[PDB]
């Protein structure tokens, strides 16, 4: 007898779904585990046309984002979060069972999940001790690679990748692979974006999202910025109607000139709060080291991190365990929330210190 | 020199994106080309939690739909329309370059588009003259097939597939392939659903949507109904956060007991309007034949169909040309809208008749 499971693809049977979830509804009161902006920003629907299909690429959203990002509208694609952008790039450039993607741990886990699910080889070149790119390592492992993902600023470590090294990576991949700069957190350090480099690199693509600084993770709205040739290829593999009208409606509102002003205020707010938390953490006994951050989260190494994580977890303070990540033994990632939430973390940590 | 296009997958370079679009903004006043409910049903957001990520599978949506469909919650998956359900099935059961899908033209075009884009062989077995399944043909072309798609009622022809033949198809595929009954239009003939057959067939999957009878195409919300084993496999390949909160919010509202009552009223409305249009069309000179329908659209063969289509198009009456579809020479698909819209069609057609 043949089971339904026997009919599934081998890679699908053996893969482990992305570990995003880690809930405890009505149990935790302080959520600093998903890099979400801490407070809700309200939006209401303005377009009651739900009986009709939306545009594949809502014009107002594309144009408002292009204006905001400083790129041409033809260089923008909107999708269901940066997560879908990751998928589209593999779907368009990586032949299953032939081509591979390359990423550098420790970093965002969806690059690997998407490739493994689609059936594309995952090539890894761990970053250096300070999490900067191992350029020599990458240079000798590019055969068969079609897409390279580099998160900058990096999640979960928090630092920016030296642009001088992005220059090198872009040269190494010229005429060989698409370089994807994941800028999910670039709003917190806008001057470091590679968006203005498009005219120099035909193979450069950039991932953006409304889930973090924009405080709209619930909208599942992201973008890919690239030269027209790349955008048009991605448009050949995207679903016909990837964005719902309610999302196009509210996303456009959030990207209005006033919306941008508000987003920048949110960034300033988070940066000021981040610096408070960083300074405070460094003084806590159970904290061994706090790593520099250019995002809305902080990576810190703790003494008995698993004990600390479980202790805060039971207290309703939900963080993100990084102990199993390469090079991140003893590290926990703390999202920057409100001052009160930072104080909850600080006070709880001071309660450990053995 | 290597171009960006040279880096794209061969199948991606050669494929032709799905032909959904056919717009003429502010030019057409009567839209009967996408099988959308003709009037907007208003919904407002009730959950201002947009800064937080949604659940992968919003509980209220899953439970409300399960209740409505008469199946167990564990037998339901929610996605970005039935379009994504089509994708998930290929993604979970079809190994690119090894396995194939099978469908029977003329039918919905996304089965082929998804398979071709992913890189899975498309096996076709045209339906018979009356668009019923060519069972003998299918029986001899199942080698390597992992997923079979059958739209019932069928788009664009409008008729139901004889359940006696679904029984045969299910036996032919037992322990070999997943049979997917596309029930995007089952709300118009609910008694014909195969949802109650799940306990008898481990390999049966059903596609459902909120885009038609539910009048919520703008929400991009669909479902897949199947036995738990199948649902769980599909859940291994779906994106971590496939549904936005605004959509989960409003979809749940539309699936409330009162929402179901309203949907059924919409169905009754459309059926009554459909019968009016069918009866009227048959009498028009330029109409050669009107085919039976159990949906919210009517397929009809016309004399000089291309002339008729262009004529109405220029008059602001937008239909869906089927002239290029196998066996559908001279046919146009007319969505059932309001009485006024049906009259516009009837009056325009009577203006031809040469
Ligand atoms: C580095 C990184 N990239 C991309 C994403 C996805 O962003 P999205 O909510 O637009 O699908 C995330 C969200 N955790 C992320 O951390
Ligand atoms: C037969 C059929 N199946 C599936 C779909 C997709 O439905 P959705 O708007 O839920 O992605 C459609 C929409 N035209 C359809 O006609």
């Amino acid at each position: 007898t043949v089971t339904i499971t026997d009919l599934a693809r081998e890679n699908v049977r053996n893969l482990t779904p992305y570990q995003s979830a880690r809930r405890l509804g009505g149990n935790g009161d302080v959520w600093l585990n998903a890099n979400e902006y801490p407070t809700a920003v309200e939006f209401q629907l303005t377009q009651q046309t739900l009986n009709r299909y939306p545009e594949c690429q809502p014009k107002a959203v594309i144009e408002n984002y292009a204006q905001y990002a400083g790129v041409k509208p033809e260089q923008v694609l909107v999708s269901r979060g940066a997560d879908e952008g990751i998928e589209l790039l593999i779907r368009a450039f990586c032949e299953p069972g032939k081509d591979a993607i390359l990423y550098c741990p420790p970093t965002y886990g969806m690059y690997s999940v998407s490739a493994e699910t689609i059936g594309v080889e995952c090539r890894t070149v761990p970053t250096l001790d300070n999490w900067q790119l191992d350029l020599q390592g990458i240079s000798d492992k590019l055969d068969g690679v079609k897409v390279v993902y580099v998160c900058s600023p990096n999640n979960p470590t928090g630092q920016l990748i030296n642009p001088q090294d992005f220059r090198t990576l872009l040269e190494l991949t010229r005429g060989k692979a698409i370089v994807v700069a994941d800028e999910a957190y670039i709003e917190f350090c806008p001057q470091a974006s590679l968006a203005g480099w498009l005219a120099e690199y035909p193979h450069l693509a950039i991932l953006r999202t409304l889930s973090k600084a924009f405080a709209l993770a619930g909208l599942r709205c992201g973008f890919t910025l690239a030269n027209e040739e790349v955008i048009n290829l991605l448009m050949k593999v995207i679903a016909p109607y990837p964005l719902s009208t309610p999302v196009a409606d509210i996303a456009a509102q959030a990207l209005s000139p006033q919306g941008i002003v508000a987003m920048r205020e949110r960034v300033a707010q988070i940066i000021a709060e981040r610096e408070y938390l960083i300074a405070a953490l460094k003084e806590i006994p159970c904290v061994e080291q706090v790593f520099d951050s250019e995002t809305n989260y902080i990576l810190a190494r703790f003494k008995a991190s698993s004990a600390v994580f479980k202790s805060l977890w039971d207290q309703g303070i939900i963080l993100r365990d990084q102990n199993k990540q390469p090079s991140l033994s003893g590290c926990l990632r703390i999202t920057v929330g409100t001052r009160e939430e930072s104080q909850r973390v600080i006070d709880a940590l001071r309660a450990e210190q053995v």
